[PDB]
């Protein structure tokens, strides 16, 4: 049924870049684009949640030929133009410190898509993944904890519940539920797709909540910077009550770190009713209702 490795690394699907479209904002840290490819004369197919990896031209340091890297799809099964022709990413660009010869290093994937001119041709394989499945029930509540990048699914699963043309084109998924998403950057513009979230809550305010931790223009409680645990930790009562319905699912996604402080805020919560969180969420993950891609 989930459409998964319709291509793979010893036979990549060749797409042509389209457009490749800067998300982070001036004053912001960092690059992040948008970089969406053409999938026609090809016949890869995929859904929300799901990853492709991308081939990097080249040679590493030991002179074999680059591996794939793993993106999180940023479109929905449709494509951001609703055709069923195109899929999109969501890609910051790998920079870092001194400690690692050289000055500041550069992710070789990473740099290569950022960088990419659309009309070029890259290696596409996949789709993969099935533990970042959004449900069919249009009724479901779906929380989702995103750092950076890992606003790529979320987007996959907001707009297919709230796009005009999402919901115009899927019959069979009208979104009834309540959706809460926490993200956080460091600054307003590095909020990723700032303006399409906030038009989406302003036209859903009943089914859509939007949540920032923006860490280098807000303080947690502690006057430390604020991310998202600490949001979490400021709404653990509430997000736990949502998490006790048999419909909701939770989303987690971005660079590993942020778990531990979700778990210890939400076990403080649920050990208020008697309940150990980390049993309800071993028996949540067996249920498929809790969600990880941390990377
Ligand atoms: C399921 C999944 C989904 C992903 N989704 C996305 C996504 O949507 N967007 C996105 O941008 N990325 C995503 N990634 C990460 C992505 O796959 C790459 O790992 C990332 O882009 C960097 O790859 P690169 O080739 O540019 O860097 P590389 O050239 O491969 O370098 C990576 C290496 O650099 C070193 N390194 C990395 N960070 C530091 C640091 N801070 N300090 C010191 N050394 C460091 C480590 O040794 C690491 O092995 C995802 C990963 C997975 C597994």
């Amino acid at each position: 049924d989930v459409p998964v490795n319709l291509y793979r690394p010893n036979a990549p699907f060749i797409g042509k870049v389209i457009s490749n479209e800067p998300l982070v904002k001036e004053g912001g840290i960092g690059i992040v684009q948008h970089i969406k490819f053409d999938l026609t004369g090809g016949n890869l197919k995929y859904i929300e949640g799901q990853s492709i990896g991308i081939i990097p031209p080249g040679v590493d340091k030991n002179g074999k030929p680059e591996k794939l890297r793993l993106y999180s799809i940023a479109s929905t099964r449709h494509g951001d133009d609703v055709d069923d022709k195109t899929i999109s990413l969501c890609v910051r660009q790998l920079e870092y410190k001194h400690p690692e010869s050289g000055e500041t290093v550069y992710g070789v994937c990473s740099t290569y898509l950022t960088h990419i001119e659309p009309g070029s041709e890259v290696k596409i394989t996949g789709p993969v993944g099935k533990e970042m499945l959004l449900p069919d029930d249009p009724e479901a509540n779906v929380i989702m904890l995103a750092t950076g990048t890992g606003i790529a699914p979320m987007r996959t699963y907001l707009w297919r519940m709230f796009k005009d043309a999402e919901r115009a084109a899927n019959p069979e998924y009208q979104f009834k539920g309540f959706s809460w998403l926490v993200f956080g950057v460091p600054t307003t513009p590095n909020i990723l797709y700032k303006e399409e979230l906030e038009e989406i809550q302003q036209k859903y305010p009943d089914n859509f909540r939007l949540t920032y931790a923006i860490s280098r223009e807000q303080k947690n409680p502690q006057g430390g910077r604020m991310y998202i645990q600490d949001r979490v930790a400021e709404h653990a009562d509430e997000l736990w009550q949502l998490i006790k319905n048999q419909k909701t699912h939770t989303y987690i996604c971005g660079l590993r770190g942020m778990e531990e402080g979700i778990d210890a805020a939400l076990s403080a919560a649920a050990a208020k009713e008697g309940v150990t969180w980390s049993d309800y969420q071993k028996d949540l993950k067996k249920a498929g209702r809790w969600h990880v891609e941390t990377f």
